[PDB]
């Protein structure tokens, strides 16, 4: 039972040292072979967005609306991939 | 005593089961530009749909376009947390 204790006790300060460093820690994710770039922290905040004045026509919109649809939903999905990694890491 | 606990746990877990489900399709929406950008979002952070108006869309200031977007994710996923809290307290 001691050992236990201790181990779960060691999980514990781990997780809250994890929460902290997920905060600042980023991923990052493009569309459109590198027209938009999508970078989000560990919370899922977005950090950043940089588009390439080459898919910014105010005559197709729905490009540029379909490419920052992808990189967004592709860089949420590796904060999601990051968060479960680091937290794997610790149980 | 023992019953009444077993029908408030079942109850929570049917309740929570069925939260989880309805979050996956209910939105909610967020705006920048005053309308220019809008930004639809799932309970459970999915981006649906992003719409962009025209009058905010110039190859040569690609920076206004970046910040419009950014903002509008930033506070769809907001909401988005909010909705989620708000449906967890209706049953609890």
């Amino acid at each position: 039972i001691n050992n236990l204790v201790k181990q779960a006790q060691k999980m514990q300060r781990d997780m809250e040292r994890v929460q902290e460093e997920l905060k600042e820690k980023t991923v990052e994710a493009s569309a459109g072979g590198g027209a938009v770039t999508v970078v989000a922290t560990g919370r899922k905040d977005i950090k950043e967005i940089t588009i390439k004045p080459e898919v910014v026509d105010p005559d197709d919109v729905e490009m540029l609306q379909d490419l920052i649809l992808a990189a967004v939903n592709e860089a949420l999905r590796k904060a999601d991939e990051m968060v479960t990694a680091e937290i794997s890491k610790i149980t």
